[PDB]
């Protein structure tokens, strides 16, 4: 039933905010949280979540590097990136590295839930 998610961000209050939005939706089980990219990748390997929602600029290994690695490993997880940067070549390159989508940090509570749920379903 609930869509299973890993959330990754090195800003605690943004991460907490996302985790609460997802958890309070009633439709999402946050199975792991990370504050750096290598840890996010390891949680993805262990939990095999439906969706990973990851900051583009995670330390150690950025969101697109993790997306690339997940696709390279052929894991079932869809990696949705979120960022305060929205430059065309950055979004494009991330999608080229296998990111399922690219969201902005100005997203609302219902927008992020819907993005995660739509991603788990399809796109």
């Amino acid at each position: 039933e609930k869509v299973r998610v890993v959330v990754g961000d090195d800003h605690p209050l943004f991460r907490e905010g996302v985790v609460r939005a997802l958890s309070l939706s009633g439709s999402v089980n946050v199975v792991g949280e990370a504050d750096d990219g290598a840890a996010a990748l390891e949680l993805i390997k262990a939990h095999l979540p439906d969706v990973a929602l990851l900051d583009y600029r995670m330390p150690g290994m950025d969101g697109a590097q993790v997306a690339a690695a997940v696709r390279s490993y052929e894991l079932p997880t869809r990696v949705l990136l979120i960022s305060a940067h929205d430059e065309p070549a950055i979004v494009y390159q991330a999608l080229q590295q296998g990111a399922a989508g690219f969201l902005l940090k100005d997203s609302t509570r219902t927008e992020i839930v819907k993005a995660v749920l739509d991603c788990a379903k399809g796109r």
